[PDB]
């Protein structure tokens, strides 16, 4: 695991892009030292010991790394600790699905779901537990190319180790499996509900799950066998993969590998897994068009 320190003078045009619980969140242009290559950046901060547990996660995965997993470039020493990754221009997944509904069509909302699930197994093979996938830590790099980012609650397993037991601190009841909320046990299984209520939004076009309902009630309504409910665009084997999901057994959910694999099925004839209306005519920018250069958490 190693930190590349970017100096501070290095970096021009930092502008917000946003704020929230993830803490604020920046773009800029590093320009690094002996060479002329202005590069489009994200720079993060908020507890500096939490912003550099984010940074020792990301370096440790860093080699050989995934196409869908957010890359930290360096750290920078300003005022704060602050991390530096390669800007995703078109923002967070979570709020793209809900600006852009009416042109996302069903390869696109399939192809998320594959690549979320290979940026996934990638963690998962590099014995790292996420604990925060949600549509807020998923980034638009092209509207057809989307990368997992936060790794504030990821934790890594030792060699022996199968599972995390957390502390008391705030985490996303909302996104989280039952045995986290009861046990706060944290395995790639319980990640793997994270991920299918991750596809609950993304196929919701970023509705809220559970919406006016407490997270103090999460534990009983699951307990119960009640979910999230059909997204009506969803045919019942894209649900039923949410539903294996969130199945109590947590090795009974479906693994990334699988997730990967009848996720991409489903995109080889998109229109019979997704209805929508108007799906064959519904366009997002894309790299080989010729104008692409004009383009939660509580107290357990
Ligand atoms: C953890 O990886 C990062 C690093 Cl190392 C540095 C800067 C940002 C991030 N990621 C994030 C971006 C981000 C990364 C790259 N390009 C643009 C970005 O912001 C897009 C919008 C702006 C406001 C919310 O997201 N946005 C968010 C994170 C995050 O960790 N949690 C949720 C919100």
């Amino acid at each position: 695991a190693l930190l590349r320190i970017l100096k501070e003078t290095e970096f021009k045009k930092i502008k917000v892009l946003g704020s929230g619980a993830f803490g604020t969140v920046y773009k800029g242009l590093w320009i690094p030292e002996g060479e002329k290559v202005k590069i489009p950046v994200a720079i993060k901060e908020l507890a500096n010991k939490e912003i550099l547990d984010e940074a020792y996660v990301m370096a440790s995965v860093d080699n050989p790394g995934n196409p869908h997993v957010c890359r930290l470039l360096g750290i920078c020493l300003t005022s704060t600790v602050q991390l530096i990754t390669q800007l995703m221009p078109f923002g967070c997944l979570l709020d793209y699905v809900r600006e852009h509904k009416d042109n996302i069509g069903s390869q696109y909302l399939l192809n998320w779901c594959v690549q979320i699930a290979k940026g996934m197994n990638y963690l998962e093979d590099r014995r790292l537990v996420h604990r925060d996938l949600a549509a807020r830590n998923v980034l638009v790099k092209t509207p057809q190319h989307v990368k997992i980012t936060d790794f504030g609650l990821a934790k890594l397993l030792g060699a022996e180790e199968k599972e995390y037991h957390a502390e008391g601190g705030k985490v996303p009841i909302k996104w989280m499996a039952l045995e986290s909320i009861l046990h706060r046990i944290y395995t790639h299984q319980s990640d793997v509900w994270s991920y299918g209520v991750t596809v609950w939004e993304l196929m919701t076009f970023g509705s809220k799950p559970y919406d006016g309902i407490p997270a103090s009630e999460i534990s009983s309504i699951l307990e119960k066998g009640e979910r999230l409910p059909q997204p009506p665009i969803c045919t019942i084997d894209v649900y039923m993969i949410m539903r294996k999901c969130w199945m109590i057994d947590a090795d009974s959910r479906p693994k990334f590998r699988e997730l990967i694999i009848e996720f991409s099925k489903m995109a080889r004839d998109p229109q019979r897994y997704l209805v929508i209306q108007g799906d064959e005519r519904m366009h997002l920018p894309s790299p080989t068009d010729s104008n692409f250069y004009r383009a939660e958490y509580l107290i357990p």
